[PDB]
């Protein structure tokens, strides 16, 4: 009971499932990769470039492939770009790991050559990583455009890089990093794909609570309120006892009078948009309208702190206590109807912390697949604020990476030494399944991009798959932040390290 | 309808299912090997060292391995020994080649490197076979110890090797082929595998027909008939009629007249054991059983053939014509009863062409694998007479050809040159696993083989899997017909390069 | 009741089916063509590059494609060799055809047009092709190693493309066609490939009927018996009544004395080797083994018709008038025992009009390949014998025709020229596809091949898979019968037509 694998055939039944699930996402790698469609078990169909997606949103059920998903899934975790680079390299990693077992090397002999041929390459990285000052917008561009690419170059537009480095350097909390979270993404129909604007502001999927207040106002004073503009019933239970019948209208107008007042001490602070999250009580809504204050209920907690920062207020939560310097400055709040639905645009902000990316496309799994090309160029741009180190795109410091283990080999004495060399000639599988994927030659490409690394120059020489030929990839503009490929060595070295040590499965049911 | 492998997995589908059946007989490779233990549906166990009658007598269902079990059953078809071998070539021949096809290498380079490189081998093998003559019955000893090792050292008797170099030399038909189906191999109980004793004659599963007659026979002159004995029916229909009382007794008298005339032309011949085919009427075994012939009836067509060409008489079909010159001679013909069953011994015959090997062992499966031992160390012996080129063993001549190749290939240009050194590389699989089925170390090992054979010596030498260190094989007394190395790498070059062809496969039901 | 598809349903059910068994064997096509693995409910494999056999042994049920079938069926029927070829032209002409049908071209005027351009593409074909000899030795070897080749170029050695054309040569017909059932193939194993031999003989699957008969003859004279060398029974129902018990040995010794006589009979026509189709009488057997005269009983009637016109022998019905002029001529009899099995070797005659390729290899599958190999070499070269007209290979004369049609299309006023162009550029496919298995890029090819037929030369211009560049087929030995290409188009045109033709389908249960 029940099923067990012995030695020899569980090494080979995971290195296998590894191999076979990294093999799925190998036609996407590159620009001139292709996309997978995934329908589930409802009908549900998702058509997609991004590695992760596809192996997420996938039904895997092999224990030992559910755990090289695991490199891709906190590579978008870490990082947001080269997801799919990570598992092709953990899946050549494996394949030329069994070319070691079947020549009898031990497992541990492999294992230990792979981590001591990761570290290398870790500190490899460190040397050919340029370094970038985390406001050069003309270099961020190029990052954020190098990642769009690879989703396919006609995605790849000009105008969408310009305005994402735009939006990752808003919400730039000083000093020093960037929150992915702050970058709110919208994705809403429309004639476009180059429609896609950035808004420096927040989008509520609210409406006016009251139709009689206006809806468009310049220059707002944003006012937000964590508390309930109702009547405050107190927490020790109370109940009220009239015996005579003139008090009836006494506590019905004393207690109106408190909304009275509640709305009369909002228009102290000078503030003619409200927003508030919990609920406001329909006389309220009444005495707002007529004052001129454009109001809102129910706002979501998120979007709240979405709101706070943004425009620069802040969330109060005693309507006695609002003072008029809490209030927040937008250029422009309006009720639009964008795609049928109705929506504030809180917009034109001067400082915003918070900013959202209104990514918009004719049908709704064109914007979903622009989205996740967003997210991408999001986290690259994020990485290279971060990080301030870059590196060369195309498979170009996999070539370069690919030579210099191979030199450190030969300065290793053992069986170890087989496991190092094997460790840098799977990191070539990144240059070889971008010509494969292009349909130029990948050996004959492989040879001239390695003779052209050798001695000093290049270094930044890879494959052009536009081009055919092999060009400097750093004047051509093609880069990528440090983290992509660190990241992608060493969870691809740890998870495989591991694989490798296990010798014995034991699977139930 | 219904199921269909597309390319990269019907090309891996293939490969797989033959490298899987290839490490089903790994382990029995070398005198070091195991045996393995083989159950059926109905009980019925064997247990052996023999490469093919594993594959063989194993339900074996997918395709691709149906087709590389194809290897083996032609290398006992046309050697007898050396079918592990040739599976284990062509498995690693596989192993090989997906390393070049994921690499992206086309599957007609590697195919037409494979063949090239299959070529070479044949005219490398032919310069390092040394010559031997025929009749070296040292040599050819040598030969046969080494094919009977391999399914073990304890099987590999001297006084054995002996006996099979003198049964092999006994039934070659001048000039100068050997029959392997001229040495009649019978399998008898006793406290024995030391009691195998080599026959110079026949074993006829048959007694004598009449009690009465003679139970041993010395210096026996035997006549072999194919007539039956009985009395002789017209084709055309023909029947009696009788009207006279008194010609009752008239027929009867002479049909029975007839028998004593046939008998009465046996014994004018001089002949005073028979070997009748046919049935033998009860009446004339009383008048054979009254001149002292010893008879026996219904004697299978196959043994009538045994006997006749060991004893050296002749199948005659008219009685009438029974020559005195048409008998055999034998030195014992004796009615034995060797493990319970009661047998004809037709021994110590002066110049057999036929020859019976009585294998004998304590319980019926050991005798049965003891069999399979002498049925390879008689294919062997025959292919040396015939052949009259040896090669070493020991894993030997593999390095020797293998580093042959390598420098074959340098003289190659073009993509094919990497499926030759492929070739090369898949070879050294036999030394290698000669080493781990040892228990030693087969990296280390296949590095001082090979270190050994570079430059001018040894070309002879190889790993003694009992010394430890790597000897010279020919002083040592290990060799292998050079039919057992050019028939396993030809067989294993020529199947792999059809399962390497396939790149869609269309399986039914 | 019970299925029916209507109009542009039908029409693109049937062409869809049609495209889609052609794709089935697009990629077996060429030298760098790939082969297919075809296993069936029984677990029995056979892997092969011969489009029809695929075509023929896979279940394939959809209606149109059965029809189609036919066309690759009855070109190996007429032909040999092109079953690929004329089935992936149907394809495309299907293809081409649903083009002009969605743009509403009336399936009257494509039919119309495609029968007006299969005409002038045969009278177009006589043009363009090369007279030959029927025994210009050279040229015919060079037909029958580019048929080989495709089967894929390792198959295609030297020795046994001469050896084919030795055979075919020898079993014409004087005047003058060549007859495919006179060249008997058989299959051996061995260690091979390079071991199939040309037997100028017959080689008859039977032993010698008794074994005191000599085992080889030289320059043996064969006689060959329809009739039963045993007793003669009469017609109208006869029976023997035997009265005197001195007259049983009388009918005896009279019928045996029947035996003694044919065999006396035999022997006075000077014949020492016999060969008879219906039973021999066992006395007969001995009468016949002490002349000294080789005999086979119940020989198949096929193998007596083979013997019958290879050794020059007649079949005799009646042993009493077996002249000694009736007698055949060959300089070896003799019974060999070859890959296990015991047969009887007719070989070395003078003068054969039937003769026997023993074709020979390492795998049963291998052997079964290289037999499908040699049907067509000899289907080429047998067709090249009867029309004395070939053409140049490698899709050369493909380009060629296409590029004639496309200009006598110019000339034809109507919508029916629409389909005349269409028909040309289906031709096109053959060049295409060659260039796709190669791995060469198929359009930038078929656009130096088709800018190097323009004007005068080349039309011996086509693509040479190995050179990679566009090569003068006729110069590099690449050459086909005019037979195989007016057949595949003939065989194309008229199929589609039909299934064109129909607008409604009627499917049951
Ligand atoms: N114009 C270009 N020329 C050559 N290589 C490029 C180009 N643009 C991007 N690349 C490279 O292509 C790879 C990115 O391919 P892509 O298919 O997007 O997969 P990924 O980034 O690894 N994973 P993911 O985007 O998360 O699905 C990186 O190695 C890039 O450096
Ligand atoms: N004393 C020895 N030392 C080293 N190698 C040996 C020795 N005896 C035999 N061999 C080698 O061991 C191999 C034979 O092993 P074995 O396990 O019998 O398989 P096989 O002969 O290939 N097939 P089979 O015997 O038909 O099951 C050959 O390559 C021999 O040359
Ligand atoms: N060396 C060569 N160079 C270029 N073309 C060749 C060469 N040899 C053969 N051909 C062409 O390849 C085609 C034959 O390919 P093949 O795959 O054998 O299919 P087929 O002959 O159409 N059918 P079949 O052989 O019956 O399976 C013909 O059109 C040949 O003229
Ligand atoms: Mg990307
Ligand atoms: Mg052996
Ligand atoms: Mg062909």
């Amino acid at each position: 009971n029940m099923k067990r694998y012995m030695g020899r055939d569980a090494q080979r039944m995971n290195i296998l499932a590894g191999r076979i699930i990294a093999e799925t996402v190998r036609s996407t790698l590159g620009p001139k990769g292709m996309d997978k469609m995934l329908v589930d078990d409802l009908g549900d169909v998702v058509v997609t470039n991004d590695g992760v997606t596809i192996l997420r949103e996938m039904s895997v059920e092999h224990p030992a492939a559910k755990m090289l998903i695991e490199v891709a899934k906190t590579q978008e975790k870490e990082v947001g770009d080269g997801t799919t680079t990570a598992v092709v390299v953990a899946g050549e990693l494996l394949r030329k790991a069994e070319e070691l077992l079947d020549q009898n090397v031990h497992p541990t002999i492999v294992v230990k050559g792979y981590q001591a041929a990761a570290q290398k390459a870790q500190e490899l990285l460190k040397t050919i990583a340029c370094e970038v000052g985390a406001q050069d917008k003309e270099i961020l561009t190029k990052i954020a455009m190098t990642s769009i690419t690879g989703k396919g170059a006609e995605k790849a537009k000009e105008k969408l890089a310009e305005i994402i480095v735009e939006a990752v350097s808003a919400v730039v909390d000083d000093e020093g990093k960037v929150d992915k979270d702050l970058i709110k993404i919208e994705k809403k129909s429309g004639a476009s794909i180059d429609d896609t604007e950035l808004i420096k502001g927040v989008l509520v999927d609210k409406e006016r609570v009251s139709a009689q207040m206006p809806k468009k106002v310049t220059d707002a004073k944003i006012a937000l309120l964590n508390c309930a503009i109702e009547i405050k019933e107190t927490e020790t239970d109370a109940e009220i006892r009239i015996t005579d019948p003139a008090k009836l209208m006494e506590f019905i107008e004393q207690e109106e009078k408190m909304l009275k007042d509640m709305v009369a001490e909002i228009k102290a602070s000078g503030a003619n948009v409200l927003f508030c999250q919990k609920g406001i009580d329909d006389l309220a809504q009444h005495y707002l309208a007529k004052e001129g204050i454009v109001a809102a209920r129910r706002v979501k907690k998120s979007d709240m702190e979405k709101l706070a920062k943004a425009t620069g207020a802040n969330v109060i939560t005693n309507i006695k206590d609002l003072s008029a310097q809490d209030l927040g400055d937008a250029g422009l709040v309006e009720e639009r109807k964008i795609s049928g639905d109705s929506m504030i645009f809180v917009e034109e902000c001067k400082h915003p912390k918070a900013v959202t990316m209104l990514i918009r496309g004719t049908t709704e799994h064109v914007i979903e697949e622009v989205a996740r090309a967003v997210d991408d160029a999001v986290g690259v741009v994020g990485c290279t604020i971060e990080d301030g180190r870059i590196v060369s795109g195309g498979g170009s410091t996999e070539v370069e990476l690919s030579m210099k283990l191979r030199e450190y080999a030969e300065g290793i004495s053992g069986r170890e030494q087989l496991a190092v060399r094997a460790f840098a000639d799977a990191l070539e599988v990144i240059p070889r399944t971008l010509a494969e994927n292009a349909g130029l030659d990948a050996i004959e490409i492989l040879v001239k991009v390695r003779a052209a690394h050798a001695s000093n120059g290049n270094k930044c020489a890879g494959l052009n798959v536009f081009t055919g030929a092999v060009e400097d990839m750093c004047e051509n503009g093609v880069v990528e932040p440090l983290r992509v490929k660190t990241q992608a060595i060493q969870s691809a070295a740890e998870s495989t390290e591991m694989l490798l040590r296990i010798d014995d499965v034991i699977a139930a049911e």
